[PDB]
């Protein structure tokens, strides 16, 4: 397990995570060095959650507003915070290439708090930031134009706060989303797809590992057939056209999770949502939090889409 998962399984259906996983500490001050600033601010005690703001520099030479991304990152719905390295780099390249303002939040893990905590916690932040009178969003962030994006569990995330947002949208003024970023998100299935035997014996996830992720995230004895694991009457997609919101999906060919990921961008296509695809060859799953090209690419792309 160790090889794929930095964590150990306890007899009594609980983990440990005894490898630790290296965080950035936030840097407020434009004194710094940082081509990006960043703070966190508590969410809900009870929860310990917190958002990690992240406002790129090139934004305090100007008086314009940058749309508002509410970010959620991977790790398999058991890993990883908003603060975690790898995930704050991705954030700050995020901010300076796609010309964003990120609140990216720190959500509730598995199997300490199975599914849906991580979507309550979305959509506490999405009420939180409606709310704010925090300095930087009000000063810098248009929230008129506002994204949910997440990558893997966190689009995943993302993709079910996006259709629990759809039906309060009234409700979250003066936060009006424009549209979901999913990038690469996590869904699964009971019977396997094509690619999920294609790449069964992949290097970093073997069905092995997606099944145990699946198993420690659901709701004890729920099966991968499950509305958290496998997307695809799909009513809600009528509010995500008739709002006019946009969904980006973006994955790649060496991914496991490619094909429900496919078919959830065919599904919204065709029930008229405007849909921004973009499947690669090649590559393997997070392929963009370890390759900078890759990830140059996608951010070019993404400014276009926020645009």
């Amino acid at each position: 397990l160790l090889k794929y998962l930095p964590i150990v399984l306890n007899p009594d259906r609980t983990i440990t995570r005894p490898i630790q996983i290296p965080s950035t500490a936030a840097s407020p001050d434009p004194t710094s060095s940082s081509p990006v600033l960043t703070k966190d601010l508590a969410l809900n005690p009870l929860h310990n959650t917190f958002v990690r703001l992240f406002l790129p520099r090139h934004a305090l030479y100007n008086s314009a507003k940058l749309p508002l991304v509410v970010y959620f990152h991977g790790g398999g719905f058991i890993l990883f915070s908003a603060a975690s390295t790898i995930f704050h780099d991705f954030c700050c390249e995020m901010a300076v290439h796609a010309g964003v303002v990120i609140a990216s939040v720190d959500y509730r893990l598995a199997p300490e708090h199975r599914l849906p905590a991580a979507y309550d916690d979305a959509m506490e932040a999405l009420q939180w930031i409606k709310d704010s009178r925090d300095e930087w969003l009000t000063n810098f962030a248009d929230f008129s134009n506002c994204f949910i994006m997440g990558e893997s569990a966190g689009g995943n995330i993302a993709y079910h706060a996006g259709l629990r947002a759809a039906a309060v949208a009234d409700e979250l003024l003066p936060l009006k989303i424009k549209g979901l970023v999913l990038d690469e998100p996590g869904f699964g299935g009971s019977k396997r797809t094509g690619s999920e035997l294609r790449l069964a014996n992949d290097s970093r996830l073997p069905t092995f590992v997606l099944d145990l992720i699946w198993e420690l995230s659901l709701p004890m004895g729920a099966d991968r057939d499950h509305e958290y694991c496998n997307p695809t009457p799909l009513y809600s997609f009528d509010k995500i056209r008739s709002l006019g919101w946009r969904v980006m999906v973006v994955g790649c060919h060496g991914d496991p999770m490619i094909d429900r990921q496919m078919e959830l961008a065919e599904r919204l296509e065709k029930k008229g949502v405007d849909v921004v695809a973009q499947f690669d060859v090649g590559g393997y799953h997070a392929v963009k939090l370890e390759d900078p090209e890759k990830a140059k690419q996608f951010f070019v792309i993404l400014k276009k889409f926020v645009v």
